[PDB]
């Protein structure tokens, strides 16, 4: 299947004149239910289609470009079932306070490896992190806008409180190619947390700063299929 997740994901070969650093981000509201409710949080985030089209029924907070660096955070909420304003880490390029206790966040763009070989991406989240990776699975090469909602089965997924609250994906990548990536996050209530790390054989320690790895590219009419193949 075109959008199915694989160990040998498809990469892309855009024209790399003045390449845009970082991923794109969209932030959406995630309102609580009526004050005093039990459960207090909106349960929409667990709906299979919330990450596909459901979030679009919420309020658009911002579109942001150039998301790059260490995107990991643990936000400790002072009180539960309470909307509280605070700030994202510097990497998100978004300085104004938002409801860190309850929000939806979409990131997309391309991952560029440094060293050809196996890559293990490990994720954890509070509440939810769904990752697509590779052309088709995330979106089509330089045809993101037209394929944005057609992402396939997740490469990795983590849901707080579920039987899979931490996950990983192992993929063989070529350093010459750029791999479509989609990261969907939700905090329903209280603490919020996102951890993405990368392990390869070239470094005994994990990579947590993705400054040099995340890119954005304009769509083109014909697309930009990968020009390295084995
Ligand atoms: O532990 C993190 C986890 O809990 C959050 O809140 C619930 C809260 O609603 C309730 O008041 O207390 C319990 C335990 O004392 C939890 O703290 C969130 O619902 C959940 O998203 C997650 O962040
Ligand atoms: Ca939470």
């Amino acid at each position: 299947g075109w959008t199915d997740p694989t160990e040998f994901p498809l990469g892309c070969s855009p024209n790399v004149t003045t390449p845009k650093n970082g991923l794109s981000m969209e932030l959406y509201s995630y309102d609580y239910l009526k004050s005093g409710s039990n459960p207090c949080w909106d349960a929409a985030y667990l709906d299979p289609n919330y990450p596909r089209t459901g979030y679009k029924s919420h309020r658009l907070l911002a579109k942001v470009e150039n998301v790059a660096g260490n995107i990991n955070f643990y936000y400790h909420a002072p009180m539960g079932c309470t909307s509280l304003f605070d700030t994202l880490p510097q990497a998100y390029n978004y300085r104004t306070p938002l409801t860190m206790t309850n929000f939806t966040m979409l990131l997309y763009g391309y991952f560029k490896p440094k060293v050809t070989g196996y890559h293990t991406f490990t994720i954890s989240a509070d509440d939810l992190l769904f990752v697509n990776f590779g052309a088709g699975n995330a979106f089509d090469c330089c045809k993101r806008e037209s394929s944005a909602d057609d992402f396939g089965n997740y490469q990795a997924y983590a849901v707080w409180g579920s039987q899979t609250a931490k996950d990983d994906l192992t993929v063989h990548l070529d350093a010459g190619l750029y791999y479509p990536i989609r990261i969907f996050f939700n905090n329903r209530d209280n603490d919020g947390a996102l951890s993405l790390t990368l392990k390869t054989e070239s470094d005994p320690n994990p990579v947590i700063d993705f400054s040099d790895y995340f890119y954005s590219f304009d769509d083109t009419k014909d697309g930009c299929p990968g020009l390295v193949s084995y």
